[PDB]
């Protein structure tokens, strides 16, 4: 298991404009296009983000290409931000892959928010954070992938991706 594994499990893998679990125009492997609610718009993002005229549809490949930029900006803006950056470096390499999870899920500003959230898992405690974690609304909208990103920062292991 590394992050990309997590992040393939947690996000699937569809090569046709989709609509992710907001509703927002999504592709390949969670690659958000656009939070408008037109679908040329998104098309025009899509096509801005391959380099192409793709009218909708992208290969395995290029899903792959977009994926790893997207693992790699996350990376980058959790070093960026003088919020994440601390609890990312006081992290092993497990939960560090929990931290970026929910980076790429709710981007840098929206985690940067998680401030008790943050403390306690600077502090190293676990179970503490794992219950101030679960409150909230990233928590009740997508409880079964929250719940397993959870399990990572509350045990440092791979145990709740383990066999998906
Ligand atoms: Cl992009
Ligand atoms: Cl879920
Ligand atoms: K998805």
């Amino acid at each position: 298991m590394n992050i990309f594994e997590m992040l393939r499990i947690d996000e699937g893998l569809r090569l046709k404009i989709y609509k992710d679990t907001e509703g927002y125009y999504t592709i390949g492997i969670g690659h958000l296009l656009t939070k408008s609610p037109s679908l040329n718009a998104a098309k025009s993002e899509l096509d801005k983000a391959i380099g192409r005229n793709t009218n909708g549809v992208i290969t395995k490949d290029e899903a792959e290409k977009l994926f790893n930029q997207d693992v790699d900006a996350a990376v980058r803006g959790v070093l960026r931000n003088a919020k994440l950056k601390p609890v990312y470096d006081s992290l092993d390499a497990v939960r560090r892959a929990a931290l970026i999870n929910m980076v790429f899920q709710m981007g840098e500003t929206g985690v940067a928010g998680f401030t008790n959230s943050l403390r306690m898992l600077q502090q190293k405690r676990w179970d503490e954070a794992a219950v101030n974690l679960a409150k909230s609304r990233w928590y009740n909208q997508t409880p079964n992938r929250a719940k397993r990103v959870i399990t990572t920062f509350r045990t440092g292991t791979w145990d709740a991706y383990k066999n998906l």
